[PDB]
């Protein structure tokens, strides 16, 4: 029984163990709760976010603990209950999302153990915590941190309650760390060091101090046009990131003026299938302007792209993020500082156009500061879909500035991100970034004109 957990023996309203995989927190807590039940007539609620069947709960772990220590003859074991025959202590097992009503009605709970608590949503906490209201009752929590902004992390680490005993552990704190897990761990440490730190050292995902777009801006910008009462006006712009020859999904983004309407991923496609997919989406979206990344495997797509739009007045622009910024000799607008003095290249230029729109939108939504909707950006959540919106947000928050020896704004490249961060190429984020750019001049009545 790892001495690190000794503080959980003392009385505290909150006992929270956070750590990486194989750290021993589950075995330690099960052991302590079993020893408590042997000695006090405690009612113990074992809760989790989702319990689709009893096998998803800790009941088996508790049974194994009982048998391991040789306490079997002291207990009654049923499908969904464990009871001590001497104290009448009782364990019960419920999923919060499954049985919210049952949970609210439970009486006399002395200890609540929330396991796998990283999955527990704010709404679940808000249901569960008020029910554990007996004087001297305790809430025990074990979790492997996910994102620093997830409720469980915010609730117990960043903005903690009174009387919390917080322990942080990892596999190095587990004197019984088994070989099978050690092998997985060392394998991971070598293959993906960043992932290893998250999984095995229990470090939550959080924003780099070099990140350019904050999660909270993206949350505010979600349906900002509904929140603030404006609607989409402008051209429809679509963009395609053809990715590479690797596994990473291709990307597509489309907006109608300041309202983003579609974020799509292209899986198991070659370069031509991907271009066909993306140009078809652009047509379906009624695009006036289409861009695609020409810096890599996309450099040869011009003919297929313009062919796909034949007969339709849709501009087609090859975006090369490595090029000097668009309009680089023009004055920069937030002796004269030019756009070219500020941005190293187009990739930086348009990622900052995106970030600037998002920040303005954030200040409008959250701080009530006025801004022209044309300068904002809103995500139409119903149109895009929660699933793809979340995928996009997870990529956008990883886009990082890097040091630049001429004091220009420059971002880590997709290749660098994969190498350093151990993540797939952020192709949805790049597709969205590219649709920030509108270099082709057009009118219903006129030619397409591409100044340069
Ligand atoms: N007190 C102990 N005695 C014997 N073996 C232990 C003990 N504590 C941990 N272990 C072993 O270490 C392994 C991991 O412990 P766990 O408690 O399951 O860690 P964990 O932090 O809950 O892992 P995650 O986040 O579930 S993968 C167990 O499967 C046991 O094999
Ligand atoms: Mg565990």
């Amino acid at each position: 029984i790892n001495p690190i957990f000794e503080p959980f023996i003392e009385a505290h309203r909150y006992k929270v163990a956070k750590g990486g995989r194989g750290s021993g927190k589950s075995w330690a807590i099960a052991r302590l709760l079993v020893e408590a039940a042997r000695r006090q007539p405690v009612r113990i609620l074992c809760a989790r976010e989702l319990q689709n069947s009893i096998s998803d709960s800790v009941i088996r772990l508790l049974e194994d603990t009982i048998e391991r220590e040789g306490y079997s003859a002291e207990f009654e074991i049923q499908r969904s209950m464990i009871r001590h025959l001497g104290t009448n202590a009782e364990f019960m097992f419920y999923g919060i999302k499954n049985n919210p009503t049952k949970i609210k009605s439970l009486e006399g709970i002395d200890i609540c153990w929330v396991e796998e608590a990283e999955a527990v949503t704010k709404e679940s906490w808000d249901i569960l915590i008020p029910t554990i209201r007996k004087p001297f009752s305790e809430i025990w929590v074990s979790f492997n941190p996910k994102n620093i902004l997830d409720d469980t992390y915010q609730r117990f680490v960043v903005n903690p309650p009174d009387d919390i005993c917080l322990l942080t552990v990892n596999y190095t704190d587990n004197p019984h760390f088994p070989e099978v897990l050690r092998l997985e761990m060392e394998e991971c440490k070598r293959r993906n060091p960043t992932l290893y730190r998250h999984i095995w050292l229990g470090e939550p995902v959080s924003a780099s101090d070099m990140a350019i777009i904050k999660r909270e801006w993206l949350e505010a910008a979600t349906d900002a046009h509904k929140k603030l009462g404006w609607k989409a006006k402008g051209a429809v712009v679509s963009a395609h990131d053809p990715s590479d020859t690797g596994p990473d999904a291709k990307g597509y983004a489309s907006r109608h003026g300041s309202v983003v309407k579609r974020i799509a991923e292209g899986l198991l496609m070659d370069i031509n299938e991907g271009a066909d997919w993306a140009t078809s989406l652009a047509i379906e979206d009624g695009a006036d302007h289409y861009l695609w990344d020409g810096d890599g495997v996309g450099a040869g797509l011009r003919r297929q792209t313009t062919e796909a739009f034949s007969g339709k007045k849709i501009t087609a622009t090859m975006f090369k993020g490595s090029e000097s910024p668009f309009d680089e000799d023009a004055p920069y607008q937030a002796n004269v500082r030019t756009i070219g003095d500020v941005f190293r290249n187009k990739r930086a230029q348009f990622y900052y156009a995106l970030a600037d729109r998002l920040y303005l939108t954030y200040r409008a939504v959250v701080h009530g500061e006025y801004a022209d909707p044309d300068d904002m950006l809103s995500f139409d959540k119903e149109a895009i879909g929660e699933k793809m919106l979340e995928k996009l947000f997870a990529e956008l928050t990883q886009i990082q500035r890097k040091f630049n020896n001429n004091g220009k704004l420059e971002l880590m490249t997709k290749v660098e991100m994969k190498q350093k961060l151990g993540i797939p190429s952020p192709n949805l984020a790049d597709a969205l970034m590219m649709c920030m750019h509108c270099p082709a001049l057009v009118r219903e009545e006129t030619e397409i004109y591409v100044p340069s």
